[PDB]
């Protein structure tokens, strides 16, 4: 109760038009709407937030991970829930969450429309949560990116990201382990190492949105579990081949830190980090200045990253 | 020495792991709606015909304190159709017909056998619930979770026509009200289940009522009333839907009544099952605090005019599910709007 009336207002501010066991209209400009789901959590990066007592974008990550999934089909996203799973309900902590996930909501253009908080004393031991999150978008079925008009030729754009995000997490705690350091007190390139761990995912459904809008877009490939090696052939057509150019961008320094604290080698950063790639896009050459100009000057750190080639290696990714 | 993800890790390849077991099962659940994704960023779900104006209803849910008794009983075929059960006659409450489900698992070191067993009931919940198991997350988290604990969370999307949404404004004094048989306790009441068994000191598993096993009766997997809900919606006039979940009779059956109506109650009309006067005497559990506990037998309470009583009994009834005449409705004069008499 005394996290309900702290929490009504998130659902309330996140209210779409369509909003009316939570219900929710279509968007009347789809004709033949297609719904696009996805569930998550946000990881052992729960685990590093709770060592540095900094809950305050946790729920920016549980909302991104969700609507960057949906995005990448063409998908609006429309609504969210999170399920909020605890030993004993600390109400500051929870209101921290929910607030991230009604931030992340409101840049996600979706509403909070339903939740639920679960106590399973026995299960958890002392103030840990797990939240899984939960997001429905919606997509013209004629517009889903399907990805089979990649061809070869195509070039590959990357969108910058705003750190580790939320995933490979597990290896950041076990760096951070074998070096000792205070993340708190730490300093790297002006600001805490736990600054340059903490940031939260960054959001692309807004720009990803509008580029669908002006420029053909082939694909799109979210970075998340797996990295580079993991998800880039994931939007993959047989026989064609993703070129890394690894001289087109320079790591964010986190990453950096992390390579050389951990002795991490090449193909293991590229798997468990996104090395400062968010997300990659694959469109024909001809559309790549107005991808990059729209870009660029609509709040994202894009460049042509690589391209696609026809190829029958069983090597689907290169970095080079 | 150089770290990799294999020094701690999560282990995604144990997630595509199972993903790769479980891949046929969870395909048998697929709608004709249900379409290819590209490489499974997200389930794509196309809306059914019949609807003009749809409007999605959605929830969430966990079975709680159910989980902890089927582990400590370390049975857990069935857990996945409670998840599954309690999503889809919560969204058939509002005329909504379930249309997707989606699951998330977290454990710490993940249990491949376990968790195949969970998602092949969430699988089988959703074969009887009409909708599709689109997608899911397993989630490993070794720090937070201890021993063989597991967490699961259901969310479910179900369609309903915009002018068909029930909200219990069609109530009126004098609907009958008709009862839908539960097969248990369901998912609700657990916590009070297991001071029960520890007050009394009662292993279920050795404890026999009626020729079979206390831990049977008390986790026997939540009846899904979908198929004969929405059939009833179809050919019959249903102005509210109560869904005795937490709370009982007392807590849920107000929330589908207008303002000034009172459901009352006719407790002549059933016998409780024997679970329930078994939880009753081995708690020495007042019988208002049952009512407020416990479903005692009845799953669901749909409110419907007199005249269409007998059609629907029979409709239920064909449907293998337990209906029967339980109380009507009248106007509460600034009364107690659940009465049991």
């Amino acid at each position: 109760n005394a996290l309900v009336g702290r929490i009504k207002g998130v659902v309330k501010k996140t209210r779409r038009p369509e909003v009316m066991g939570a219900l929710c209209a279509l968007p009347q400009k789809y004709r033949e709407p297609v719904l696009v789901s996805g569930t998550d959590g946000v990881g052992t990066k729960l685990r590093l937030a709770m060592d540095l007592k900094r809950h305050d974008t946790i729920g920016i990550d549980l909302v991104a991970m969700c609507v960057n999934d949906l995005v990448v089909q063409g998908a609006e996203p429309l609504f969210f829930l999170d399920y909020y799973a605890t030993g004993k309900l600390d109400v500051d902590t929870a209101s921290a969450v929910i607030s991230g996930i009604a931030e992340g909501c409101l840049q996600s253009g979706c509403s909070l429309v339903g939740g639920e908080t679960a106590e399973m004393p026995g299960m958890y031991h002392g103030e840990d949560y797990d939240v899984a999150g939960f997001c429905v978008g919606v997509v013209e079925k004629s517009e889903i990116i399907d990805g089979s008009k990649v061809s070869d030729g195509d070039v590959l754009i990357a969108l910058g990201s705003s750190g580790p995000h939320s995933n490979g997490y597990s290896l950041v705690r076990k760096i951070l382990e074998v070096s000792g350091c205070d993340p708190q007190t730490t300093e790297l390139d002006g600001k805490p190492l736990a600054d340059h761990l903490l940031a939260p995912t960054r959001i692309y459904v807004k720009s990803v949105l509008e580029l669908i809008e002006k420029v053909d877009v082939h694909a799109i490939a979210h970075l998340t579990g797996g990295g580079f090696w993991e998800n880039i052939p994931r939007v993959l057509p047989d026989n064609t081949q993703a070129v890394i150019d690894e001289s087109s961008w320079q790591w964010p320094e986190v990453f950096n830190w992390l390579q050389t604290a951990g002795n991490v080698e090449h193909h293991e950063m590229y798997r468990t980090f996104n090395c400062g790639v968010g997300m990659i896009i694959a469109l024909p050459a001809p559309e790549v200045d107005k991808a990059l100009a729209l870009l660029n000057a609509n709040g994202e750190n894009a460049w042509k990253i690589g391209i696609i080639k026809a190829s029958d290696s069983e090597q689907r990714v290169v970095i080079e």
